[PDB]
């Protein structure tokens, strides 16, 4: 089947930044799998930690809990390594864990976090354990006689503040037909109504200049997008 | 009819730097046309300089000739601006002179020279006038009640020296299907084997390259490309 | 009287760009003035080029009132250039008058369009005309006798497309105290709905960041910011 | 009280880059405090090394006392991580140690050095501890309970070599009221005379600098400056 | 002696990337050494790991008897620090290895990787490992007592996707009087045929730039080149 | 006769910035020729205008014997295209006048200013001018019979505010033995004696870093340097 990788920092960052190209390629026949390392539980759940009595194993299992309905709305697979967040750390295991991720689905395309990101030193090394494991799945002789991997395009998708993290999106993905079902997997965010908001907006102000860059006069019903900036050179034959 | 464009700031240049793009979109059933803004009749013409009681009229006439019969070859039309080179200079009239141009050939995407060039003045000089043009033909307000251009593509061909250019191809056209062809063009330019040699390196170095960003593996049989730095983010529904 | 300075390409633009800083000012005792260096008649006036028997002179008429009208509700003066768009030109003279409005004026700070801009060629050559016309202010040699400018800080405002532009905002002004006004601004732009909802969405996007960048949980009520991106080293005796 | 931290990855850095700074907000009310994470034991110390009989035992001691004499002058207090330089390597636990003295200082700003340095390994290392260490202190689910920092700017200060570390100065520090502290701070770097010398020269360069960034016939008195790097987009309500 | 060094990722880069750097040297006198920090059994070996019964230490004696022959064919010593590839992985006792190199040979210049390489993690580090040593055996606090490193010049020899790794030769070195003892060290690369023609080109090409670079009618017969990208600025008493 | 060549946009930019260059090369046996294409009579010349009655003329009178002056002292010879300053404006004219400077000079190499000047307008476009005048000068087709020019490198040398300009010097030229000459040329300058200083400070503080990049504990003695930064690629048999 055709498939393809989501690598998430934190448990809830690809339903806020890749949720769109997650619910969009899952209708096209793509059996999409998301990676999340971490479930964000010490630095993205706020909420949580203010309530009385709170641990980071309850943090993880509402964390993992709002990741599965997400996931399950989107139309993706979801597994977690759960290897901590602030700092998050990893070690060749990590990197062979993910290698073995690769080697399994042979994503088509990847989609992870900015290699810069001076808000979140986590989301960095997610995409840096995504290339890296991705280069290993194509060594053969990385567990010889296994299928290796081939030249998936790997794509950063969209970081809170985009330019602070020196991040231009080259390639915008129309996601107007799935708003909905992003917006839904948005919603198992509990209590974070602030970014389901900003996350909305930034789905707008995308989709305005994905239109702009189709002619601002087209026919095209371009509302939400998202954008990515692409690590590889693509190969076409039409430049249209 | 499906259409392109391409300009070229001296008359050799579409065939160095575009001929595959050119032939390639051809046989794809677009109507390619070409602008030559001047001949290069000063600073790429040594060899007919060299010979003895020659005018920048008969280099004019040897370069024309040439550019026509490359562009038969490769299945372009052409035409020539004649506004002089090294230095090239342009006006209003130059600018709107290429925005009538795109006007009537409602180009679907451009390809031109990068915007630095530490070798070469006129290049970018070509494509600000591309851009510019465009820009321009994109005004309601210009010539009001003509039919206005959208947001083609444009792309930057790849310079005689790229990364003293600054210039990376974040996109490989695969031109194999009409090396033949591009080679056959490239011969038009008489007295220039040197050249003819260096761009079927350039051929040969970026179809590697291609075909190493599409899986060193695959079954993909590339051996010439061509590599473009675009201007604008594309717009896409898929992510393969 | 205390003073700052708006260098506008075309008439619009302070109005979606600069509004927030120019109210915000104006109530601290600033005389705000905007220089409009055209009307955006050819390039920013679809809308009206689609009634029927429209012509520049009309289009401007609409623009200039506009404007005026924005400008009073803003709390600035204005003034109009009328040098044209698309494409805008300017020559010494163009150069020695906003040189003029410089002496005249005697701006503390400036703001103006970044630098690059692949949706607009008249938007850079705008900041560089402020930019230039600045030091040619300075100069004792320039209209000797006139008292000189010294050197007020000069800001890009948002453009459009940020990434696309190479643009970052070093500098996140908090409008949140002047919003209605910007927005009361904003409805003057007759027809442009489209652009009041993604000005304001701009604004939102804008006010969530600099609260990230003053602390997430701080009291501040940081609702609507303007980012600018600075062109020359701040001078200051505090690092907070 | 109001607070600041330096973190310096050897114990003279802060003297030669920060010495001004630490000294000017001292004045105005602030409890300065700086982290040396190392003595600079090994690549900073040659002058003791060629003397007979040295060990880094030797060689601590003397860079404590100094650190400790210029500190004084200064009027910040001052910490010693001890974690080697040369190379200067940092764990999960060193990170929480500087976690910790951010949660208990809750610095206004933090300085540190340049992210990058071809000619000093440990420099980059120190500001990457400085910010992410920022971050954690940052994260409600880091030490539960306590009390979380907001998000203090952080610049990098002056490297050695500025243009080879890629570093600008967007910010200067008008320190000529307090650079007879930097200077006799300065004169505690017992036998490195040149250095004495070649941060003068620095100050006064920038404070020509800063002085041509306020208007070259201004009245302001700026003689010695400190040029800074922001890593964070400032918030203000003013832009002059 | 006069000598210089070769930091090698893995065991044929030095071959493709510095061959002639090493002839050309070798033959002014120099005593050329190689460090190969691993064999690339992994990730470079897909010939050996596709016939039967392959092992990494198999892969290893294939590499290196390859490699053996290379070095005496350019007139270079070799030593293999045998850390492994893909991935490559380096501490503080593989820094001090090579910081032992350095202190030993007294490197004049050194050659290593591009610090970005979007195709090959392990390259950058060679080169982080390269330098950061360099560095270590300057310290006079580094095995006090041993005479330090000064401050040879260290080069980025050409990766295989030059503007992908944001690459650019400032310095071309003429390798023509040397070409045939690089191309039989490249012919050891056993089985790599395509690899042979790739780099024979790349040598022509950067030969053709270089020509440019000297002036296209020179009498300089200038075929082959080899680019490197400087990391630090040289220091000279001549700007021709 | 060996040759080379600065082009200076104001007539004491060449003192200030390559005087040292001058000197040096002069000394090696080079007919040193400077062209300043105006004197800076209006935005480098306060103290003359705030005396009485002064005029362009007369600050053009004194500025032309101040160079004249200098470049006798540094050994160079020295012409005036008197084009005028704040603004400085080029046309065709300018161009084929400087390319006939070349023509007649054959330069070695060309020094001028850095490409980017946020403070002075005219700087750059003496960098283009020099720049676009050198390839004109290339062409064959070019006044055809003459002596075509080679590719002597380019130089930017050092502005007042290098990392604004976002100018880093690649290479040191040691002007140790010649500091005396250039200082001499410097107090020419009347009435500039902080620029006198600030200059001096500036071969200090780069001798200083030259030093640095050859080994600090070379005996070497480089006292004073400046600091270039080329444009082109350079083409070595030898990497040290
Ligand atoms: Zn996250
Ligand atoms: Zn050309
Ligand atoms: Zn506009
Ligand atoms: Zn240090
Ligand atoms: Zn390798
Ligand atoms: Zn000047």
């Amino acid at each position: 089947m055709k498939s393809a990788l989501v690598v998430s920092a934190h448990s809830a960052d690809f339903v806020w930044r890749a949720g769109g190209a997650i619910a969009l390629h899952a209708e096209q026949g793509y059996a999409m799998h998301v990676v999340c390392l971490s479930f964000g539980e010490r630095g993205e759940s706020a909420k949580l930690w203010r309530k009385g009595e709170m641990t980071e194993a309850k943090v993880k299992d509402a964390r993992r809990e709002e990741a599965m309905a997400a996931a399950e709305i989107l139309g993706a697979s979801v597994e977690f390594f759960d290897i901590g967040d602030y700092p998050m750390r990893a070690d060749k295991d990590t990197l062979f864990r993910l290698a073995d991720v690769y080697r399994r689905v042979q994503p088509e395309f990847v989609l992870s976090h900015s290699l810069k990101d001076p808000y979140n030193y986590d989301h960095p090394l997610a995409m840096h354990l995504a290339q890296e494991a991705r280069i290993i799945a194509q060594a053969e002789g990385y567990k010889p006689g296994e299928k290796i991997v081939g030249a998936p395009p790997v794509y950063a998708f969209e970081p809170h503040q985009p330019e602070q993290c020196e991040w231009r999106p080259d390639t915008f993905l129309d996601i107007t037909s799935v708003w909905d079902k992003k917006y839904a997997a948005i919603q198992c965010m509990a209590g974070q109504e602030h970014l389901w908001e900003y996350y909305t907006r930034v789905a707008l102000q995308r989709g305005v200049q994905a239109k702009r860059n189709v002619g601002i006069t087209s026919a095209r019903n371009i509302v939400y997008a998202e954008g990515l900036q692409s690590v590889f050179p693509r190969v076409t034959e039409n430049l249209a």
